[PDB]
């Protein structure tokens, strides 16, 4: 009945040498870690060590070409780092980037291992750079390797190929990389909530719309919950969980839950423009704890208001530790989004009928 926590200060070394105010800051993870100490959560957790992912583990989801290219950045001069980062959509690279990406992934593997071997019930991973925009063959959106997708495959690699893994992605952006990696896969249920604005919101693709339900044997196993029409918050996230996330998850019956836990839908976030509260994130966490016999790993993705992400992620950890949850009308367009997803998924999930 133990909660694991992984954090390693070495993941601060990845930085933007041309713009020190770029919002994907080293101090995102140190601020979150400090808040856990201040709230006396850290001493309640079992500390899981970080490690490097191996290149073989990266190949669970990424091409050997992509791995090779990111690894080559380790010894590049600034000019070539700039050139390489510019080949991608919204990437900056320093000499430390590759090692940090490997540590973020390795940290999550050790956390998944700790859960699946019964050393801990659940776990939190305070890691950067983030993962969910990274594709098999490319980096994107501050992400180099898809930490959460790699973690699902790593979990399968130590149990069975068909281990049922639910990934709930509540980062305010669509995890395009996670969707694509698992698009034909019925072993990994991908559920994302995200601001969409008919394609105006990053990463600017119709791949994030509610009608993208999965392909082939994966049909029904990709659930996109897209928001349009500006600010959303706790009422809309709670309704999406009540009507969609939780009934689908219960029918899937996952054996492991991974949360692509960006905190950029948080009140105060400059990039997300949403109003989800720390108490909101705590309730979402508590709901997910009802799945998979409590086997939940919370993985940091985005989230840029240092105070907001520190309070919100700490409240999720408080829930994992078994603390009592909070006791908390929708925007019109949110009702429209939820009903669109319900209609898209009723052919696949009896619970929605
Ligand atoms: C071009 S942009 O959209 O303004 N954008 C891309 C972006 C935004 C958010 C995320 C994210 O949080 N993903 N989870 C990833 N990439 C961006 C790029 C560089 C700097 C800033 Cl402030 C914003
Ligand atoms: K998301
Ligand atoms: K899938
Ligand atoms: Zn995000």
């Amino acid at each position: 009945p133990i909660t694991g926590l992984v954090y390693d200060q070495r993941m601060m070394l990845h930085h933007n040498m041309w713009d020190s105010h770029h919002p994907e800051l080293p101090q995102r993870i140190s601020r979150i870690f400090s808040r856990h100490e201040e709230l006396r959560l850290l001493s309640r957790c079992h500390r899981i060590p970080a490690r490097l992912a191996t290149e073989e583990e990266l190949a669970l989801c990424h091409s050997s070409k992509h791995i090779s290219i990111i690894k080559s950045s380790e010894h590049m001069k600034p000019r070539d780092l700039n050139r390489l980062g510019d080949e991608y959509n919204s990437i900056f690279i320093s000499n430390e980037s590759y090692t940090c990406a490997l540590l973020a992934a390795g940290s999550c593997f050790n956390s998944a291992q700790a859960i699946l071997t019964g050393q801990v019930r659940n776990a939190v991973a305070i890691v950067r750079p983030p993962g969910h925009h990274a594709e098999k063959d490319t980096a994107c959106g501050f992400c180099f390797f898809n930490t959460a997708a790699l973690t699902a495959r790593y979990a399968q690699s130590i149990t069975r190929e068909s281990l049922r893994v639910l990934i709930v992605d509540w980062d305010v952006h669509h995890g395009n990389g996670t969707q694509h990696i698992f698009e034909e896969d019925d072993s990994v249920l991908y559920i994302s909530l995200h601001r969409y604005e008919d394609g105006a919101f990053f990463p600017n693709s119709e791949d994030a719309n509610y009608d993208k339900v999965g392909l082939g044997k994966g049909r029904g196993y990709n659930v996109n919950i897209p928001w349009n029409g500006g600010k959303m918050g706790d009422p809309e996230y709670m309704a999406a969980f009540h009507h969609l996330v939780m009934p689908i998850a219960r029918e899937f019956a996952p054996e492991l839950v991974l949360v692509s836990a960006g905190f950029d839908a948080a009140r105060g976030d400059p990039l997300g423009g949403f109003q989800v509260t720390p108490e909101g994130y705590a309730h979402l966490t508590h709901q997910l704890m009802s799945l998979a016999a409590g086997r939940v790993l919370i993985i940091l993705e985005g989230g840029y208001n240092l105070t907001s992400i520190s309070e919100s992620m700490s409240m999720c950890t408080s829930m994992l530790l078994g603390d009592s949850p909070p006791s908390l009308p929708l925007k019109t367009s949110a009702t429209v989004s939820i009903n669109n997803v319900l209609r898209a998924h009723a052919p696949f999930w009896s619970s929605l009928r």
